[PDB]
């Protein structure tokens, strides 16, 4: 049906009926063939560096050039204040691609393919045009089914740039039908031997009563770098602190420390993620900059295999029946292809218990931070940088939703966990089937 037949049809009355029993687990959710994307979430990890020169950048400014890499300002103070800003606009340009990319290729925002345990999902940036760049690979799995999370690892050898980190969320539905969702993981980025901690932000779904769904970010984002810098991003929509949606306000600080007082603040950028963004240093409002303008620069994706060659493991390759039938909007086609996939899995996992089997990881293990961690799981080295990063931004090292400070409400949650999970170079270097 159009589009505009959405809201008032039989399906979407049915699906919002399902909701006030909802169960916590939102892949249960009734939700109608039109309003399902046939995209699994283990590809979103690739929205992490769809801006190649961006994620790149920073390994391009040292001491002997740094002010000649810094385009709002050329007198920047430091190689490290011009990295932070650097990174900063790395991490605003992913934005669009991880929260508006299906509008733009779907008509709105949809149910994902919920990923099977142990799925796949590799490709690479080739960056052709710019042989300086060299390649960027990507490499995401599933290393949870119950609950759904997402791992992954982005990483160019050439100029020594590497981010790895991993995903899930938790969601709830208000009386309003709003869809309420925390994320819950983090990220680190590494230039050379510089570090960066990055935490996603909680959001919200709107839109759900006129079945067109669309993202909208809340709260705030942190990115510590180990150079003690400190940028704190704030979400907000339609008003309240910005007449547009999709808007922020991202302040850059000397430390941790400084970001109390928002007038220690070196840089103030602020606008819409989806769109253009203005930055003023210090507290020269009468000298605003363009920062960055999602408009003008158009997201490269990556060069995934063809179908022919892809491993079974590999996201595209067995979801591909379930795929097509989405694609068509096949009602009885998309039961059976999807539950053929679910059922099966749900097989190898009874067989897993009743053998006494456990399913291993690939290319990433769960480290137990925890004081008192699990007898047989492996722990975190001395100079673990995500600790160190932490311990700078004053961040709760436990499972508690990202951005969770120490001494938060969510931080004092009783018998927490603290296992993170971490990407393992060398299991992808012996990776003796999977290639890109
Ligand atoms: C019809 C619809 C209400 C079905 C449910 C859709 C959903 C709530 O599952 C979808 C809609 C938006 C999706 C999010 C969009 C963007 C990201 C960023 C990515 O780095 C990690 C996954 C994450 C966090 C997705 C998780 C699943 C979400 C939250
Ligand atoms: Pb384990």
């Amino acid at each position: 049906m159009d589009p505009s037949q959405y809201a008032s049809s039989s399906s979407w009355t049915s699906f919002l009926k399902s909701i006030a029993s909802f169960n916590g687990d939102l892949s249960s959710l009734s939700a109608p063939p039109f309003i399902l994307s046939p995209i699994s979430l283990t590809e979103f990890s690739q929205y992490w560096a769809e801006h190649p020169e961006l994620f790149l950048e920073p390994s391009f400014i040292n001491d002997d050039n740094y002010k000649e890499h810094c385009l709002i300002d050329p007198e920047v103070e430091s190689p490290e204040l011009a990295r932070m800003l650097a990174v900063t606009k790395w991490f605003i340009s992913t934005l669009k691609s991880q929260y508006c990319s299906r509008n733009e290729s779907l008509g709105s925002e949809k149910k994902p393919l919920n990923p099977f345990l142990g799925e796949l999902f590799v490709g690479k940036w080739e960056n052709k045009e710019h042989p300086e760049f060299g390649e960027t690979v990507l490499l995401s799995e599933q290393v949870s089914h119950h609950p759904p999370v997402t791992a992954f690892s982005i990483f160019n050898d050439k100029n020594k740039v590497k981010l790895q980190g991993y995903n899930q969320i938790k969601a709830s539905f208000t009386k309003s039908l709003m869809l309420t969702v925390k994320q819950f993981g983090h990220t680190m980025l590494d230039i050379k031997d510089e570090s960066y901690l990055v935490t996603p932000p909680p959001l919200h779904i709107e839109g759900i009563l006129v079945a067109s769904p669309f993202v909208e970010l809340e709260g705030k984002s942190y990115i510590q770098s180990s150079t003690g810098l400190l940028c704190v991003i704030e979400f907000s929509g339609r008003g309240y602190f910005s007449g547009k949606k999709n808007s922020f306000k991202a302040r850059i600080y000397k430390d941790s420390k400084d970001s109390k007082d928002k007038e220690k603040a070196l840089y103030t950028i602020s606008g819409q993620w989806s769109g253009s963004s203005k930055i003023i240093k210090a507290n020269k409002k009468e000298e605003s900059r363009l920062f960055y303008d999602a408009a003008r620069i158009p997201a490269e994706h990556l060069n995934v295999k063809p179908l022919e060659e892809q491993h079974p493991l590999e996201s595209r390759k067995a979801w591909y029946d379930v795929a097509g039938a989405i694609k068509l909007g096949d009602f009885n086609l998309i039961a059976k292809t999807k539950t053929e996939l679910e059922e099966t899995q749900r097989e190898l996992r009874k067989e897993e218990e009743a053998k006494g089997i456990s399913w291993q990881r690939r290319w990433f293990k769960d480290f137990d931070y925890s004081v008192t961690p699990e007898e047989g799981a492996l722990v975190p080295e001395k100079d673990d940088t995500f600790l160190k990063l932490a311990s700078a931004l004053n961040l709760s090292t436990k499972n508690a939703p990202s951005g969770t400070l120490v001494g938060d409400k969510e931080d004092r949650k009783e018998d927490l966990s603290s296992i993170h999970w971490r990407f393992q170079r060398e299991l992808w270097d012996e990776e003796k089937e999977i290639v890109l």
